[PDB]
């Protein structure tokens, strides 16, 4: 598969954590996710990174590729 790791924004409770990871699980191709809470991390596996972050930014946090 094919791996990223993005850097997101606005995650504020729990609650948060798991509305993105129910918009990344939305996003056909997604294979995998986990989420660091303290630092804003999602690590995201796939089978379209843009894909990634545009369902972030829908369900409303920033969200930006790390290199
Ligand atoms: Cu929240």
């Amino acid at each position: 598969a094919q791996t990223i790791n993005l850097q997101l924004e606005g995650m504020r409770c729990a609650a948060c954590a798991s509305s993105i990871e129910r918009a990344i699980a939305k996003v056909p191709g997604v294979q995998s996710c986990q989420v660091n809470f303290a630092l804003e991390q999602a690590v995201v596996s796939y089978h379209t990174p843009q894909i990634l972050t545009d369902a972030v930014e829908r369900a409303g946090y920033h969200a930006r590729v790390l290199k």
